[PDB]
């Protein structure tokens, strides 16, 4: 099989080459990112169009690598939309990504699948398109194609594909997901389907936060259960509270407001009493980081406002709202509030 | 001051002394915990009653120390309830803490304040007593006096006292909070008033998780802003999604189910691509912890089921339901669902 593929966004080569210095710290050669995905798809035998309105995003020498792979470059998103069975958004954060999705949705061929990469959760992308998806384009699927690294670097060995959500919702058909998986595999990459509501947390840049937070949770779980012999329910409740409270404070007050609310000084004193083993290098690392915060950050923390934040049991609250106003209205509330934070 | 003080629970001296070996691992001398708080309050000149139904919870020699400090020991919670203006729950996790609170609430004097320590959040404690607090005992306040260390150890130098919530709820009066603060200070401890909805996250056992997750958030924030120059709102959105998704997964599926959903292997690969700096010892510690997981933990993770979990924007959803069903009904929903997770 070979497919018609559309990739949207060449990727910021100045970022990859000069900011991240990928060629020398990670490996490979430019171009990286979206234009590299297109190259790899074309070398896999696919019929590839790359949509990039900004010709200045890379030198002619790098554009040439793209053209030699057999990628057809267009400046018009709509032309790319009519071309592909599968559409890969390597698009700039924010309005650009949502704008491009909304631009192409009424032009993509029957049964097309639209996949986000780094820039947005597929559930959020789905929500932003839901009024069209539920009416005029019930054929179109939403998935994702998250690289494990920057495409073009040696470290990129797989894709995470957003599949059926943990609560059983299908954003794309099984056939559309299998086409996404086969597009990944055809490039010599591993391809893993992950529930779409979880996928961006394990593959986006914030996976940094996921890994470090998870390491603290497992540290506390181990120490709690094996040293302290704390009840498992107690440990889990405190974990939920910590993560939920931090999430909510960032949502209302930003990073600096959340730090102001938790108070690192206090936190360091308190967490110090949880040093039961020297095997806890995560706690060791955290304590030194919190004691040496960048100086401009601390100034902005003092200036920050802690906004009204409500303590909740989030999944329990979802169930409660369903019992009060019904499944349909509850889902409407969940969708509107998700779009307000993650889309605008 | 000659404040009337009631403390509930002597503390598990077998755990502190014989299991954890605090005298040699931390310092100080037994007794520790609730009975030590009682001793310190009594030595500060307060009129202290300690309620402990189980005389076998410490040796006779340790009881003599409590008694020589002038602490009056009673086995009946109701008698201690009638005594104190301030009531300190050093009570076993779960039904015990809630049971003792419900036992004393209808017997405590006019204007008394009831304070949790390690075992429960003051907001949850308030929710569990709310049916009585709203009607018969609108005079009674709820606060906390969390030692953020084990009382009796050198590390215990302060108390975290839960004050007005970030969203403006006063669970105790200014006069009741001032008593908790003076009780702390008269005992030589510093006293930090912190919004009650945040207090346990900064002082509980789970402060280990708070400190480690926060260091990961600040790591990502620094790398995001200063290396990648990612939009601040993108970074904050990803932090929120990560922390929320983890909280929600633990809530529906337990720690092992959450681990199964996030998939350590994928996470490790992805987070490795975010290793941009030698400054990131939090990320370093995390990668070694996750890649060297206990084999019985890894077995229990694969056996775990991932339960239906709903992607939400929690604070946005709270605002959404307040407008949808009104402030009073939304607060009822938040109260009932919080109790369902954290009390029942
Ligand atoms: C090294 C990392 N490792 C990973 N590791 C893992 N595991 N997963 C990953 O995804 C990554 N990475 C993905 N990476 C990654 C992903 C996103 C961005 C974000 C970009 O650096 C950009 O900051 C955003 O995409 C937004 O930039 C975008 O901003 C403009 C849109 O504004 P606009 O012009 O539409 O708005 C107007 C409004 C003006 C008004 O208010 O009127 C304007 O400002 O003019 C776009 O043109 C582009 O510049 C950076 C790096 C890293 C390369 C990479
Ligand atoms: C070293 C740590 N550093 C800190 N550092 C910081 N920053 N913050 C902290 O809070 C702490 N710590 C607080 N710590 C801490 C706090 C709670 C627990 C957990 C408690 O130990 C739990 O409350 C017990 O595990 C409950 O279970 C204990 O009680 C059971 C009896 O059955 P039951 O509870 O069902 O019986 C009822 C009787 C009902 C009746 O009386 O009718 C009851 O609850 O009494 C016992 O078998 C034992 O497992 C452990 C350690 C650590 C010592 C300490």
């Amino acid at each position: 099989d070979n497919m018609k593929v559309s990739v949207y966004g060449a990727g910021n080569q100045n970022l990859y080459i000069n900011k991240l210095n990928l060629p020398e710290k990670f490996g490979g050669e430019p171009p990286y990112g979206g234009s590299r995905m297109a190259i790899e798809f074309a070398e896999a035998g696919h019929d590839v169009v790359l949509a990039e309105p900004n010709k200045n995003i890379m030198s002619d020498d790098l554009w040439k690598k793209v053209e030699d792979a057999g990628v057809k470059v267009v400046s018009d998103d709509v032309e790319a939309a009519k071309h592909g069975e599968i559409h890969v958004l390597f698009t700039p954060f924010g309005k650009a990504t949502f704008r491009i999705a909304k631009t192409i949705i009424e032009h993509v061929p029957e049964n097309a699948v639209i996949c986000n990469t780094c820039t947005v959760s597929p559930v959020v992308l789905y929500y932003s398109l839901e009024p069209i998806l539920r009416t005029k384009r019930k054929d179109v699927g939403i998935s994702s194609m998250h690289p494990a690294a920057v495409p073009g670097t040696p470290q990129h060995g797989h894709y995470v594909i957003g599949g059926k959500t943990t609560d059983g919702k299908e954003l794309a058909t099984e056939e559309q997901i299998k086409k996404a998986v086969e597009l990944a595999k055809s490039a010599g990459k591993e391809a893993y389907v992950v529930p779409a509501d979880v996928s961006s947390v394990v593959a986006d840049m914030g996976s940094l936060v996921t890994a470090v937070a998870l390491s603290g949770v497992l540290d506390y779980y181990t120490v709690g259960r094996k040293i302290i012999n704390a009840p498992k329910k107690m440990i889990e409740q405190q974990v939920i509270m910590t993560l939920q409270t931090m999430a909510s404070l960032v949502e209302t007050s930003g990073i600096e407001g959340m730090v102001k609310a938790l108070n690192p000084e206090l936190l360091i004193r308190s967490a110090s009493s949880m040093k039961l083993l020297d095997r806890q290098k995560d706690l060791d690392a955290a304590l030194e980081i919190l004691q040496n915060l960048d100086e401009t950050l601390k100034a902005e923390v003092e200036k920050a406002e802690i906004k009204p934040t409500t303590l909740v049991a989030a999944q329990s609250l979802v169930k409660e709202i369903k019992t009060l106003i019904g499944g349909a209205a509850a889902e409407g509330a969940i969708k509107r509030s998700a779009r307000k934070l993650f889309e605008h």
